[PDB]
């Protein structure tokens, strides 16, 4: 019943959007962890960045390829909505700024850089595989990863999996302690969020999130919140199918991560 009025409102966002909607938390202070749909299958879109540029900092452990090698922009590889390497057109951009710019404003671009230097959506599997993620997998590149039709499995995951391996990409060892830092600073500085849990995160706590929005209504937010008091919490919240606005999604969004933030601040 700790997560009783979390499930309400999710219960009640469901039936407001005739939507597929699905969360999970999990409490990395005391092992607790509750989910709604917390199996079914949701569309990754923008989500999946987190994991292409933890894939760049393993493989840079491994001494599979150099963050700091760059990588040649053309005119012809630019994507919708690349703000950053819109304006390096004829220029060579770094893996690492290409990550720093795909997590921190989700420019698509960049994202399939790194995408072309981890593997592809493939490697990206593969490396969840290895991890232990047995649902999560990338199919396509930017921009048709974010189809979002219903019942297609590519670029897919499940609210309790992907919740799973950013518990494990964070604060696990599968990561050095400084690249854990570097992955974690890349969400906490993400620019593109304001209006999601950061615009309800208690008073003295901290966030790292990454979010997304795609087809038929795609909308969905990763994220890790913790304060003084309070270990590594991790939230995933997926929406799919749904004809709602975006800020209708937004809504949702906020009105579910309050009342989860509210199981810790009470």
């Amino acid at each position: 019943s700790k997560f009783q009025q979390v499930e309400q409102d999710v219960k009640a966002i469901e039936v407001s959007l005739s939507a597929r909607i699905g969360v999970s938390v999990l409490d990395t202070q005391n092992g607790e962890y509750w989910d709604y749909n917390g199996n079914q299958r949701f569309p990754l879109t923008s989500t999946f960045k987190t994991i292409a540029c933890a894939k760049l900092l393993y493989d840079a452990e491994q001494g599979k390829v150099n963050p700091n090698s760059t990588v040649e922009i053309k005119k012809a590889d630019l994507v919708t909505y690349s703000p950053v390497i819109e304006k390096q057109v004829g220029q060579a951009i770094t893996l690492d700024d290409a990550c720093f710019a795909t997590m921190t404003t989700s420019d698509n671009t960049a994202a399939n850089i790194i995408l072309s230097a981890v593997g592809g959506p493939k490697g990206v599997t593969d490396f969840l595989r290895q991890i232990g993620d047995k649902e999560t997998r990338l199919d396509r590149i930017e921009p048709d990863l974010n189809e979002g039709k219903l019942g297609d499995l590519r670029d897919t995951t499940t609210p309790k999996a992907i919740a799973s391996t950013l518990n494990k990409f964070l604060f696990g060892s599968a990561l050095s302690e400084m690249n854990q830092k570097k992955l974690e600073s890349w969400m906490v500085n993400n620019q593109v969020t304001g209006n999601l849990l950061r615009s309800v995160l208690p008073a003295g706590w901290n966030i790292a999130d990454k979010s997304g929005a795609g087809g038929f209504g795609a909308r969905s937010i990763t994220a890790v919140v913790w304060s003084e008091h309070q270990a590594p919490i991790i939230v995933s919240i997926y929406l799919a199918q749904t004809q709602a606005s975006m800020e209708e999604r937004n809504d949702a969004i906020v009105k579910i991560g309050h009342s989860i933030f509210d199981v810790y601040t009470s």
